[PDB]
């Protein structure tokens, strides 16, 4: 079998070749319609059932569109919905709030907060609407604006890490919290109000830190009380890091912010003006009420506003509690310590945190966005749907009834609560779903509960670990699960709040993403049984790209007892009796799955380019990758970096003994982030297999990464001395090759997740160890390769590097 | 004519070749001082004290100079340690009258006594810590010449004084607070700021008045002149803490002179300190003046002096400043208004010297002031390039006229209002060669025989020599050091001995003592006699082949010198890959008759491998006069590479072993710059450029350096553009393996900023580059030399290098 050698292009040729095949994209394309809302027309004589509002790009601003849903279609034809701009514009909108009662939209668009009215009592527009600025006196950019659901004249926003409110009719503006000072330096002033800190945004996808009570409590006076639950964070003890401003980064094994809950009680007169603002604090400290809690993972309100709820995690992230928090647990902030004593005694001992759910695992808690509270029908019971892996090892929906009874803990006795004094008994716990597959609850995946038909819609892997599908099941007598989406695609969906329509954004390997609307119905005889009919296209496919050759999906029966899936890009113009150089592309880390039946043409296009130059490309989902349950994810607990390259090599050898065109003496490996890490691990542990590793923004030292990620997967470094040692490439610089042109590092200097520090400390230990390395730095742009200028130079340098040191004739003659 | 191909070594083999051949060096005796023994009966004339490294502490030694020698033998002086030790001393202070030494060593300021009226020790002395309550490091300690019980030092950027007999300690300035950060508080007293340390080699910012004035009571007044500096307006920059860096075209600090008047009773205790300030702000008195380049006192402390430069560094002034120009710092403007009006209007600054150039002023350490023979005259020696374009000694008499201008007339002074009439201005030296005044080079003045000893390039621009000349009837210049060595000397304060440290290409550095004599008939004539060795040459290094010095007449009208390292085991009919080593910037000369086997040892290693190493001092380099230096004014980056190429063609048409198709270029700092400029401008000549810590963008560099050679940026947008490689990324090649950048992350004057910004623009332009970073040392240097040899082999030298293209 004769080696194939990639045509040795020049840097000028390779630049032009890249510039010609990039007639589209910048690692992403126009954002597909998203954040759908369904509003009923309610016109007996009109042709349209519903108006749908969404965000999309028509290089254009992300903004708000609507489309008309007709009552009936030509079932012969295909209706392409037309996009009607909602807004007049003379940046972008990333999200929006809506109040159905009033038809009020609220959204940030650059520095400005705007509002417009559509779909309420005032009716439906046939023309773009003028966004109305919410006038402010605040000097700095306002962030994270939200309508009071109890009263849509009122909004809240954040300004210099404090919570403010503003009335969009009266223009009254009022600061609620006094915890931060913009003029003091972030070394001195490290307290915030209503803002998710770094680890909760980066490692748990919680972006908001305050929650409006959805109901107003009327006064005797004809006024009302509006309420805001908010987290308050003291980041003083937290490590600072400087990146050519500063910021607060809890490094593994170091302090997370000090956290509590607070309650702002806002009194309004009959005319809608502020009488008073009372800031309120927990009757006892957070550490006393919620013992062992590190992380406030999610929070909000019960539907009637009777309770705040939170999902609370311990530091090890192996204990999850759901807790109800009555607003009566909060008392005014009071400086007079006798007056404060009187406020403490004034609240009954019967008023206590209510742990309505608690679970533990020896692997990890994966936080998700699934939690639905049914209307209370009795004061002593709450009924809710939650999702959990902790019962069977696959994430399933459970319908739970918890009993809300008095604690044995009486605060009057002057003692401190015992570890389970707030545990609620479970009256009932029922599995709504089960089996060797998972319900999705992350990255837009959620449930829609139909409380009239007693159904829940959910997305899952039931049909295949390689496609997300939409499903419905009864939550009252769980039996039959109906798949609502069609096989041969992966679906990302949402359901109308009215439960008579669903939208799917779907793709496969051959076919770019499309977005289509589906009507839902019931056979006249059984409202429980659900059928779908096609209604309309929102976004048409481009169809198979004229140049792009999709990969093939393969699987192998691993010795570890799991099926492993992979993608294979056969080289273009394959020849008999020639074996081609192989690039393995890897992520390999938790919470990600590369191999599924979706279009890889937008973001992984250049794996096709590589194939067009004469490289075999391989991608494998090693143990630890997601959508295969907690046991499969749990393989590397404490052992990150130890098992991943085994699976990669096993799959590569599987492919090699099946296809003689794979040249095992010319394997390169390339990844970003966790994939950068495994590229380094691969060259270090298996220099026999891998000729070259290109490591992009690698983790090189687990103690330099953050609390929320590394402790979930690796525990505390005191309890895993060898895991941290073996897992940390920088601690093992002496195991790298002593021959150059095998190791290439790539990093941006201003990277905010994986710091340049990882590359720079690796470089220090490579230098002390007398080891060669190549380096490409993207000096600015923070996103480094996401920004096209840095990205095109990366693609270019990468293609040349593989040509010079793996692919070409010269490369062979260099060794 | 066949190509030669360097052996292709593995990484591991190059590391071995490098560790085997490897095996700064110990610092040679320096900071010499001669003390007479005055013992008619004893065998010694003088004790000398000096600092030296015996991998040891730099510390204080003495040796004994005998009254006679055995002329048949060679005397090696023995090094006797002055200090009883079980960090380093960088410098020391001494007071002849008391025999008191003062030196910092680490955290501690210390003192001992020797050679005073207590006499000479025969055994090491215990250093005496000056006790302090100051929480932080004390800096820059100095004996009060008037009273050796009194020292000064800097703590948290204020001037303190302390008494080594009484234990009395006192803060003199309250200009900075340490519990407050540095973005708020940018005020310092007695401390030279970043640009004067780095660009003018001024390290102290306060100066003891050398005489004490008596108080009627039997007490006295000590004085300290000092610069006060406000860096508020000056730009801040950070590296992985932060500092005040005057970027070119932006704010230099606000500067004044201040005077601390210290009052002591008969028993040596402080009665009071009055801080005093200029009677009219610095800008009023010192029109046009950006930098305080140098300051000090006349020998009897009547006037303070300063050498003042304008921002463009083309106007130099020497100024006498009477302590009578300073008045107490007063809150209440009523009480203030008498102090102002009382000071006579006759008391004015006296500009005793002024000069101007269309190139630039080179600041130096030569300034000697004679005793005041007459109240209306000052007599001094200064050195200047400003007449002939070569640095020469001048004897000047300036008349100290009452100024035309009056301060009671509520007026503002005109420019020439403080100028002093030049009575007399006699050239002591002249010719197409320069007196040296920088980096230790200075004069010693013999006031009894009316002689001045000085160092110069009279004999060759390749060798520094010691010379002596009369300053009264300047005539014959006598060279005192021997041809075939470059010398760095100091002269005894008694003008009867000198010490030379000298080396040449073959011979590592050596330090010898020479007795000076006069024949009885003519005290004015000088002879020298070898007296003793202080530091023996290592002897020739046993596997170092020195380079040869070549020259060439050049189309620019100047002789240009270079070093040529021939390939070892040279073969006939084989042309060899060529490496150009370069600095090329101002204030440096690489090419001279000195030992190169310590710093440039690896030039010889490159030659051993089969490379032709070449070094060339282009126009802009030093020791060749101001016109030669001036060739690149406004034009840095534009002319240097012509000279390098010219010299390479010269060698190529004279020697056929030079393969012009395989030329590499390598330098650091300004050398890194010219390395990029060379691949940018002349890719036809240079296959590969290896730039270490390069300047890539002149707006990124500081005031004191870049505005001297390139002007304010506003009036040279074109020169700043054409000399900034970061503003010209598109001109680099579009094949890789030709451009290698090396930079320390934590680099202090050539910030990584230069490298990242060039990378940022290389990426914009879709151009390839190799990079090595050294994030925090011998380990780094080892890796660089290995990475360098490997890079040259793989991309210039070897067989595979020529296949690759
Ligand atoms: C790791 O997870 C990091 C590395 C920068 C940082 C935490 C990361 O976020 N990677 C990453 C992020 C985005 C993004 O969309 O940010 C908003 C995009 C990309 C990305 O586009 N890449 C780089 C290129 N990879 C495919 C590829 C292979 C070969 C060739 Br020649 C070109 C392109 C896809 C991942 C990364
Ligand atoms: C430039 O002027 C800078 C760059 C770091 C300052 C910004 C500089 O100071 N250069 C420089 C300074 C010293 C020094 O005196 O520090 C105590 C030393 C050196 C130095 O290391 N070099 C560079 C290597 N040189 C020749 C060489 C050629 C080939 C090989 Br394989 C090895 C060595 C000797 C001097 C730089």
């Amino acid at each position: 079998l004769e080696p194939f050698y990639v045509e040795r292009y020049s840097w000028s040729q390779l630049k032009k070749l890249l510039a010609d095949t990039r007639k589209y994209h910048g690692y992403m394309m126009a954002k597909a319609p998203h954040d759908f809302m369904f509003v009923k027309r309610n016109d007996p004589d009109g042709p349209h059932s519903d108006r749908i509002y969404y965000l999309a790009m028509s290089n254009r601003e992300n903004t708000l569109f609507y489309s008309e849903i007709p009552k009936t279609i030509n079932r012969a034809a295909v209706l392409m919905l037309s996009w009607k701009p909602l807004l007049d514009l003379f940046v972008g909108i990333a999200s929006y709030d809506y109040h159905q009662g009033s038809g009020t939209f609220l959204f940030q668009a650059g520095s400005g907060i705007y509002h417009v009215k559509d779909g309420g009592p005032q009716g439906f527009t046939q023309q773009p609407l003028r966004p109305n600025l919410v006038e402010t006196s605040c000097p700095n950019i306002r962030m994270d604006p939200k309508l009071c659901p109890a009263d849509p004249d009122w909004i809240a926003f954040i300004h210099s890490n404090d919570i403010w409110i503003s009335n969009i009719v009266t223009r009254e503006e009022r600061r609620l919290t006094y915890v931060h000072n913009e003029l003091a330096n972030m070394e001195e002033d490290a307290r915030s109000a209503g803002v998710a800190t770094f680890v909760l945004q980066e490692e748990f996808d919680r972006y908001s830190g305050y929650w409006w009570c959805p109901k107003a409590e009327t006064t005797p006076s004809g006024g009302k009380i509006l309420r805001i639950l908010y987290e308050e964070n003291d980041e003083s003890e937290v490590e600072i890091i400087h990146v050519t401003d500063s910021f607060r980064y809890p490094k593994t094994g170091t302090a997370n912010p000090k956290v509590t809950f607070k309650m702002s009680e806002i009194m309004i007169d009959a005319e809608g003006r502020i009488i008073d603002v009372i800031d309120k604090e927990l009757i006892q400290p957070f550490e006393i009420l919620f013992e062992g809690v590190e992380y406030i993972a999610r929070a909000g309100w019960t539907p009637e506003g009777k309770y705040a709820w939170s999902i609370l995690l311990d530091r090890s992230q192996t204990r999850l509690q759901i807790v109800l928090i009555s607003p009566e647990l909060f008392i005014p902030v009071e400086d007079d310590v006798m007056e404060r004593q009187r406020l403490i005694e004034s609240v009954p001992d019967s008023v206590t945190p209510l742990i309505i759910y608690e679970e533990t695992t020896d692997i990890w808690i994966n936080i998700h966005d699934i939690f639905h509270v049914f209307p209370q029908s009795h004061e002593e019971e709450i009924e809710f749907i939650f999702a959990s892996e902790c019962k069977t090892g696959f994430r399933h929906l459970y319908k739970i009834t918890s009993i809300l009874k008095e604690s044995k803990y009486k605060r009057s006795s002057g003692g401190l609560p015992a570890p389970s004094d707030f545990k609620c008994p479970i009256k009932e716990e029922i599995a709504i779903t089960s089996g060797e597959w998972e319900v999705l609850g992350r990255h837009g995946s959620n449930i829609q509960v139909d409380e009239v038909r007693r159904l829940v819609y959910f997305e899952g892997t039931k049909d295949s670990p390689l496609e997300h599908h939409l499903y419905v099941v009864s939550y009252v007598n769980p039996g039959e699960v109906t798949r609502l989406t069609d096989r041969g695609y992966s679906h990302s969906c949402c359901i109308s709040q009215h439960c008579d329509f669903f939208i799917s954004k779907y793709s496969n390997q051959k076919n770019p993403h499309c977005v289509s609307l589906y009507k839902l119905s019931s056979p006249e005889d059984d409202p429980t049984c659900k059928t779908k009919e096609f209604w309309a296209t929102i976004l048409d496919s481009a169809g198979p790209l004229p140049d792009y050759t999709p990969p093939e999906i393969f699987s192998f029966e691993s010795t570890t007892g799991f099926t492993l899936y992979g993608m294979l890009y056969k080289p273009h113009d394959l020849q008999p009796g020639k074996k081609y150089p192989t690039v393995l592309f890897i992520y390999g880390g938790p919470q990600v799955q590369l191999v599924n039946n979706r279009f890889k043409g937008v973001k992984y296009f250049r794996l096709n380019t590589l194939a067009s130059l004469g490289y075999v490309v391989v991608v494998i989902d090693n143990r630890g990758s997601c959508h295969r349950g907690l046991k499969f994810e749990g393989a590397f607990k404490y052992k990150m970096g130890q098992i991943e390259i085994d699976d990669q090599v096993e799959g590569l050898q599987y492919l090699a003994s099946r296809y003689d065109f794979i040249d095992l003496d010319r394997v390169g490996i390339h990844g970003w982030s966790y994939g950068g890490y495994l590229s380094l691990m691969a060259l270090m542990q298996r220099s026999d297999i891998f000729r070259v590793a290109i490591a992009g923004a690698p983790v090189t030292l687990w103690i330099f990464y953050d609390t929320g990620y590394t402790e979930r997967y690796m525990g505390h470094p005191d309890q895993n001395e060898q895991g941290y040692y073996l897992g940390s490439v920088a601690m093992q610089a002496e195991k790298f090759p002593s021959e150059p042109n095998r190791l290439l590092l790539l990093h941006g200097f201003l990277d905010e997740n994986v710091h340049f520090a990882h590359t720079s400390i690796l470089l220090s230990f490579l230098v002390r160890a007398g080891k060669p390395y190549d380096l490409q730095i993207y000096p600015q742009e923070r996103h480094s390769i996401r920004v096209p200028e840095s990205g095109e130079h990366y693609e270019l340098h990468l293609l040349h590097y593989l040509q010079e040191n793996l692919g070409s004739r010269i490369a062979a003659l260099k060794v």
